[PDB]
């Protein structure tokens, strides 16, 4: 029962993702995140972007788990060093029809008064008082503290190619990142049983967050743009 | 205890490795596993090189099984297309001081009349009996056999860059093979148990073979070119 689709650019409004709080697409055809005015990215903004149709990971009648494999291109530009730019990125599969969480560190996926459970690969850029030295790509199940976690540099404005890739028979999570200006390779890997954390079927998306105004720090911020995406699951039942 | 090793490039007469039959470091400092004569690649060849020093990949009094990252680039040039190139390079992890063994679609690691045990990550030119179609990434383990295997479009003569990350604590062992200029990315991991199948000090390094002469085919053959190596690893123990 293999469902896939395919974004290669963004068209204007398009009719097959939902867009959540600052979450927009560009003109030039780019989805952005979170908010970013007149070419400067602003702090205390959080987005989201959920692919409108649900997908079924697995089968509560046949017990089947699916496997499944994303790619996407995207690009953080951090125009102000110092103080600390903030907060990055996240891909993840949450349970159909959720509300944006709480922003900051928490990207937007994690809502302390009423919890979901979620699975999603972060690209951290900020530390928070549970990350590892940053930036990190992180594992994340129902937390935003990674199970995993392993560092990389990021490129500035530059652009970073994502496979993330599913094996149900094994229940292999490997992620890899890779910045094809800088030739750098990232790779990191989790045990995760999709089937006992998440419902029969779900959301795929992204969600990213700025800044938090508590931090009283308006560089706290950055840009977080997806330039095209794609998906892939097959459920044998 | 952490043990690690890098290298740029390879110098003629390198003294922590360990050259094996028809491989050899050319000139211009590249690793060729394969014999290649007037800038030709011959057929009947096959050689590996080790690390010279052994490393302990476990250790029996605390149990504790390392954790391992290595990465090196490679190339493969095909200069036949017609009938069949043969038979491609792996990295691979074997217990100390152990002989070249078959050639051919065995890549000089396994030994019919002698097997020694062995965990190998394979760049597959040949489709044997045994083999899913070719060029393909496969996961050895004792056996020729892939595991677990990945199909993969070669760059002819150009460059490759692999990655192969363990961790001992899920066990997991994850490949990345990217080309560069391709921008192609293909990845790959199952679990393998070290400790289960390996001795406490291991040897780890290259080996590779041309076409077999039973296959009475000269065109079967292609280069096999190391460019770089670095190896790093962790033992809590
Ligand atoms: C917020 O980012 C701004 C741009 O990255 C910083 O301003 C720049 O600061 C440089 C030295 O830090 C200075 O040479 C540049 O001329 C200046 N450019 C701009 C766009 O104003 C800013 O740095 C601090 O605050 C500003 C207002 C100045 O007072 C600087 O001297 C300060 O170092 C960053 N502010 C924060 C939150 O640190
Ligand atoms: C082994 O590789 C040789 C070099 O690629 C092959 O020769 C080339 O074959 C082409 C077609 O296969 C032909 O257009 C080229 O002119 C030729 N190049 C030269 C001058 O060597 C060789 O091909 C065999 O020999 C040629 C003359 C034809 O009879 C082909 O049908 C033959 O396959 C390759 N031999 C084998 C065993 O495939
Ligand atoms: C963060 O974004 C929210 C939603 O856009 C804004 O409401 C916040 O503005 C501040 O809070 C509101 C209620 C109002 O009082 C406004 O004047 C405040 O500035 C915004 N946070 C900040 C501090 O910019
Ligand atoms: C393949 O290479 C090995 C070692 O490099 C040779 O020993 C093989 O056999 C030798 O060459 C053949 C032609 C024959 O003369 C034999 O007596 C030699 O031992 C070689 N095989 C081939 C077919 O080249
Ligand atoms: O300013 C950006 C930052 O603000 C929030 O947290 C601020 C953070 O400041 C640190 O210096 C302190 O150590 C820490 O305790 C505070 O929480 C927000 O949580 C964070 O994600 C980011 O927006
Ligand atoms: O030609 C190179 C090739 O030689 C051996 O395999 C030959 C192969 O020929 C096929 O036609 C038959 O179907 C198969 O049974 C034979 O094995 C060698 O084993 C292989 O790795 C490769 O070098
Ligand atoms: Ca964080
Ligand atoms: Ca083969
Ligand atoms: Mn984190
Ligand atoms: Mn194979």
């Amino acid at each position: 029962k293999t469902i896939s689709f395919n974004f290669n650019q963004f068209h204007q409004n398009e009719e097959q993702l939902k867009l959540q709080r600052d979450a927009r697409i560009s003109s030039n055809s780019v989805l952005e995140l979170t908010k970013v005015v007149n070419g400067v990215p602003t702090w205390n903004s959080t987005g989201r972007a959920l692919y409108a149709k649900p997908v079924q990971v697995w089968d509560s009648t046949t017990g089947n788990v699916a496997s499944f494999e994303t790619r996407f291109s995207f690009s953080i530009r951090q125009p102000f060093p110092r103080p600390h730019p903030a907060d990055g990125l996240v891909f993840f599969i949450a349970p159909p029809n959720t509300q944006t969480g709480e922003g900051g560190g928490y990207f937007g996926i994690y809502n302390p008064l009423s919890p979901y459970p979620f699975v999603a690969v972060e690209f951290d850029t900020f530390r928070n008082t549970w990350d590892p030295q940053i930036p990190h790509i992180g594992i994340d199940v129902n937390s935003v503290i990674s199970t995993k976690t392993v560092p990389f540099t990021l490129d500035n404005g530059g652009i970073a190619n994502v496979v993330i890739k599913y094996d149900a028979s094994t229940k292999i999570l490997h992620v890899v990142l890779v910045f094809p200006s800088l030739g750098t390779i990232y790779t990191i890997a989790d045990i995760v049983d999709l089937k006992q954390v998440l419902p029969e079927s779900v959301n795929v998306g992204f969600s990213a967050a700025t800044g938090d105004p508590s931090g009283k720090q308006r560089n706290a911020t950055e840009t977080h743009d997806i330039l095209s995406w794609s998906f892939s699951a097959s459920l044998p039942g």
